[PDB]
């Protein structure tokens, strides 16, 4: 971290990481390892928990029973070597499905050390430093034993390797595959991404993500569930309000669609509250006015 | 390089190598040689042996009798000047079929001093350091005479040279090409590489890897073999389990996909046991349920 | 590195024993650094007779390169008969450029500087340039000399504005000493490359003699297979090398060497297993089964 | 000497050392040994005690039992020869975490003779004078049998040797390695060093510092203890003031940062009192500390 | 080290100024290197800049006063709490030309502390170990002249982030500076004050030693108005045509030095006729500055 | 210095006690201040059997150094068996080189001159050359003599124009005096360096015999732990030394001494607390202090 504020952020992240577990006090880091630590996200920083995300009850339960307990509880799962947590985890679906919120909840509830690295922080201007950054990132995730590495926009980073791509990026991707699944066995390291398209991911990179969570468009019951959890603690009508009519009228709708519709429905009456304040339950009419 | 932890790791690996071969104690190493010494994998670090490999028995036997025995038994093969070890070995194939585990078994059981090198330790930002590091790698391999230098993801390291290549990468590849096969002949040093796109490798580098092993997608009997060696030391149903149906129904399944399928079957089979422990024999239904 | 200094002393002693006139020659520090890369004929295991399929190329290389350089009294009558200032061995990979390089290091008798870019490069400022200058000065001091740069398409790559300042200064210094105001003695630069087009034009000019080590023909491949299978037991009746040479279309010398090694291993696997507890004669089925045919 | 203040300080330090140890009056010193004696630090000069350090009580106790007591009392540990004091001690860690506070506590509370030699008194422009200075430093430490040679910022003095190093520096480092752990066995001399860049120290010098104390950035409980120690003999509010929150949100703050925060908090608390006095002190509050603090 | 007759005379003159400034300073004596440092001191007579000559930094000037100057110069007022003492170091960092050396000059003249404005050429020396002795004598002299502020202009170069590639004298010099700045021996009323543009260039251990940090940022609209009003003092201005407010709005992104140059160009263009008459004054107007301003 | 003169008289008296025929030898003032820095056997408390893990090196050092220097008649039959004029106990730090020097000082019986560079360099011009000349003259006069220069790498560093003129003429004088030492008297210069490469090659070739004291092996570390833990009470069953030896990867002799010291302190801290108002040493006390 060249910047002083980056160094301060690194110190804050390291102090919080030591606070979460004192077993990291004796662990000594490298310079690029501290640079990777700069992006480490702590559970207190994340606001979204697994209780916040709804409608994906089969997917949330699958995520729990196949990731959280296999990784954080090796004592329980140590009966066989096949019961370990997988090398990678994939989340794929259409845009606007709240996969980033799923990653936030997967960071928080688990309490696993989380690195939310990006393509920009990995690439460095000097020659050969992107590979060293990737190596120190994997070394840090090995040092922080119950750690999850998260990459958002994984389709760009795990993009298929061709002959027309930049040599720095191809070398970086090959180094990433070497450290991800190579001779040197990783610790309890799980790489996690959210992609709009699964075809963009390389087949070798698709191999390193053996479990894929289809964050599919919610079904009618699941649309109702997400409408309920994204209208929580919203001052609405007790008698007139009916979520099922909105769920039936919203066919082929994503989470972002319902989120923006609820946002507009709240704002149009917040305006009237401001108007009265210058000198509060809603109704169906706001929701169904948008519906046609 | 000059880091305290890296120096301790280099001393540990050198002590392990001296323990493996008492004759190695009297040899001397340069500073760059000590630097590349940190990339050496000792047999104890690898948890995968040759017998953990299934479905590649013809490949295992051919690789032994054509790669390991000519290299590690030179007195036996010294009867003819055409029985030496190949100057290079390429393990290429579709992802999952086990090239990395081939290299793991070679690191554990061949008895050769292994050098698992990634690109990050090779590339250096300073001018002329990467070429000296490659020269030191080859000199160290020559000094530890039955050595193996393994480059996972060798396609990016040995890509087809172009005018658009970075100068340091191009000079790096040319220096590697020179030391690999030049006037100053190497000892019993062999470069083993792993890749998926064999055509991505340079033609003059594919020449230096003559003994190429096509680790292709396993067949039905092969897939039965990986399913059997994956499900060892695990409780199975005596009558209900029918692994032949699982092997036949896993159409187009790589080794890693097979491992993930086995792990998922074990998880849904032992969910109840894990729930009981937090406060189940495997059957055909567990495997076929995750199978599609 | 003490190994480097010991190597320099050993090669200097070898060159002094080879040429008594070299004893009184004094060298600078960077000259000794280059002297670390001197290749003596004792380090090369291969003579010119082991290169087969290039006999016209070998003879022409001799008459145009080795004889005009090693014996200047024979060619001194006419000034046009001077040995070339550079030689390029370009072609497809595996056809035998380093074969001729090792043979020139062994049998020509010229002092050999098989330099690599690891020795030429230096992290400190103004050190790579002085290393190249001392390389040329040392080659001038060891008056019949051959400087070899394997994979020369990288050292002498086409110059661009994106090139590093130290490497641009390096290539310019190489150009200046290669053919500048102060002409060299009997110093000839020899290079090998897979990509001749990547070499700079101002360097391709400085390599006037160009040997195209092309892909071997049928008779050439027969010569390579006869050379590689020398001192190896062959079947008098079954084994016929002409069929094998004809069948191996588009095979370089390295591919033929790998075919010979694999065939010998397949033939002698039973001998190997007996040793684990004579060599079987090599047959045409043994070679042809491995080959695609 | 070559300076009136230097000679006066030499005489004063020698008198203090003679008063501390009556048997030291019979010991004669060389001119270079007197120049080293000019750098003797007595406890009366140091104002920090071990009680003035907070958040390092496990480290303070470990340092005591492994360094101070094995050196100060050898009769308790003399039942076995393996209980002797370490030859060197390295206090390494990020800056501002209390390494020189521990050094001051070692100077005052431990009771060992303390030399806080600086790199100016060691280096000399002449030939061989620096090496004679180092040799006399080690001889003086041996004469003052329970000595501690403290060298603040030992990373620069004991940096990795190289050909680029001046010949006097390389000769100096070789002389230090010879006297420190070489053919002649030292007395109860311990070389205590503080640094921020442990990796800069030579490996051959690092082996001569076998006891290593890592003074890292303070934790939340450590920050609370440090703030409680720093805010002693102050007027604090009985109900408004609460140190726990303030220790909580000062993430990544070293001891120096906490001292600065307390300093500016005291200044802005008393600002009205100074305004009155220039023409009592307001008790400190949590809003006062968190106003200067950036949260 | 190296001394000259003119340098000796300058040191003698500075010593006379110090003795006249404080009678108790006459009884102390100095070393040769202390006298060398004496040449780098600054008296209020040599400075023509007052704290009233700085515009736009009035809250920063008041904060600097209350947190820096008053605790250092009247410890009797602040002696009720030990946490009221002056900071060990103060960093004046910001974009270039914003007024850091203006603040330092006003500090040297109006605060009244013995000011040592040291430059990098007086510290470095080719001879071995002379830089460390120069720094040691600098700190000893600053302790001798008890209220003392040591100014290192462009302190980023002196206190740059240490690395293994640093010269042995540079690294030893910086380690000696860190040892004396805050080490075993507590400094007296000595404060090291440094101006810089590259705060990020400074090592973390040095930034630890400069806890009070002042950001002299680029001036705002009101700040630019105050700077222009200060610069245009004792210069005739048009009663009606001049409008400093509009000028202040249009000079966006200007530092104090840029505004000084704008005023210089405007004044020269105004007085060109007067200079033509003198070779063989018009009051300043808005168009004078506007013809140069590039809004 | 009066103390220096007292030390000189004490050393000369001890030498006269060691060799009765040595009383006749006359001294110069430079020879006296050289004599001030020599070491007698009683000052050394380290004996050859106090060094563990170096018994092959102990025997080689004996047969090539101790006997040829002490018994010249026996080994004068072949010039190869004669004592070399230069011995270099080089190796990694903390492996026993200066302990080997201490044992050579105490057990040889040869007059050991352990000089330091503080006694050789001098500010006055020409005094250092007289010091070195008197050193070699005293080595001549004390007929069995070993000039031990601890850290000879700094003395014998590569000559450069940046070095002082006095340093250059000192190195020239030392080369002049060192050459001709073969077959003229029995004087051998013993050096001990961490970094052999720092030695100037012209001075390096004056040391033909080289002893590599490398990092100890597992068996050597077991022997070192056995030697260090002598006259110390150990548990009969709970204490196994081979576990400590195998767990101390890359540990030098100094590091092993520190580990034993801290383990003994940790085990005896309860007895120390009782005394201020000994437990047998066990494997657990080592392993809690040790890192696995
Ligand atoms: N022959 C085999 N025997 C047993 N298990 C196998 C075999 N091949 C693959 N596997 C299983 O599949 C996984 C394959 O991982 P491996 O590291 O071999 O893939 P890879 O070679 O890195 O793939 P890629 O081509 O994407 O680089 C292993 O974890 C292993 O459990
Ligand atoms: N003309 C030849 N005669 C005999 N053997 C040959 C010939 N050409 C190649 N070979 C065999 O092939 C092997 C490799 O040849 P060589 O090393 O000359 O290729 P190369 O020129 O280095 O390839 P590249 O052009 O990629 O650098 C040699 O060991 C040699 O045994
Ligand atoms: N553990 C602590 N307990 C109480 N106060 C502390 C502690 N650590 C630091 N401080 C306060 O912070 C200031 C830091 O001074 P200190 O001597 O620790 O710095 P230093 O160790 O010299 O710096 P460096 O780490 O760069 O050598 C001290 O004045 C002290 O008041
Ligand atoms: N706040 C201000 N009020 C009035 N004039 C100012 C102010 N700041 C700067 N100036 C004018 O700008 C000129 C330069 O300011 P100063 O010398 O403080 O910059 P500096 O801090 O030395 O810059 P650098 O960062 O490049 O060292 C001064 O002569 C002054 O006239
Ligand atoms: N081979 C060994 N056998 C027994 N004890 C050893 C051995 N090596 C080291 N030790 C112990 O560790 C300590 C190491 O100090 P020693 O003087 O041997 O190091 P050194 O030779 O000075 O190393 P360097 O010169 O590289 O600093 C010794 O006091 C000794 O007690
Ligand atoms: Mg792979
Ligand atoms: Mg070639
Ligand atoms: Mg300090
Ligand atoms: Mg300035
Ligand atoms: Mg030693």
């Amino acid at each position: 971290g060249k910047s002083r504020e980056s160094k301060a952020k690194q110190s804050l992240q390291w102090e919080k990481l030591v606070k979460r577990s004192p077993a990291l006090a004796e662990v000594t880091l490298d310079a690029y390892e501290r640079t990777i630590l700069s992006s480490i996200v702590t559970p207190d920083e994340i606001n979204i928990t697994f209780q916040d995300i709804g409608g994906l009850d089969p997917l949330i339960s699958d995520l729990h029973e196949s990731v959280i307990y296999p990784l954080m509880m090796p004592e329980v799962y140590s009966n066989s070597p096949l019961l370990q947590a997988p090398s990678g985890v994939l989340l794929y679906g259409p845009p606007g499905c709240g996969k980033t919120m799923l990653a936030k909840a997967l960071a928080k509830e688990s309490g696993a050390n989380f690195i939310s690295i990006r393509m920009s922080s990995i690439m460095d201007k000097w020659y050969g430093e992107s590979n060293k950054i990737v190596d120190a990132m994997f070394s840090l995730a090995n040092k922080l034993q119950p750690c999850i590495i998260f990459i958002d926009q994984i389709d760009s980073f795990l993009r298929e390797r061709s002959s027309t791509d930049h040599e720095v990026t191809a070398t970086l991707k090959a180094e990433f595959m070497t450290l991800w699944d190579g001779l040197l066995n990783n610790g309890r390291v799980m790489i996690i991404g959210a992609t709009n398209r699964i075809n963009d991911i390389d087949d070798a990179f698709l191999r390193r993500l053996p479990k894929r969570f289809l964050v599919s468009l919610p079904g009618s019951d699941q649309r109702y569930k997400i409408l309920s959890v994204l209208l929580k603690d919203t001052k609405l009508d007790e008698d007139e309000f009916d979520l099922q009519l909105i769920a039936d009228n919203t066919k082929g709708f994503s989470g972002s669609d319902l989120k923006e519709l609820c946002r507009e429905a709240a704002l149009d009456a917040a305006k009237e509250y401001i108007k009265q304040k210058r000198q509060r339950p809603l109704k169906t009419k706001d929701f169904t006015k948008k519906l046609r």
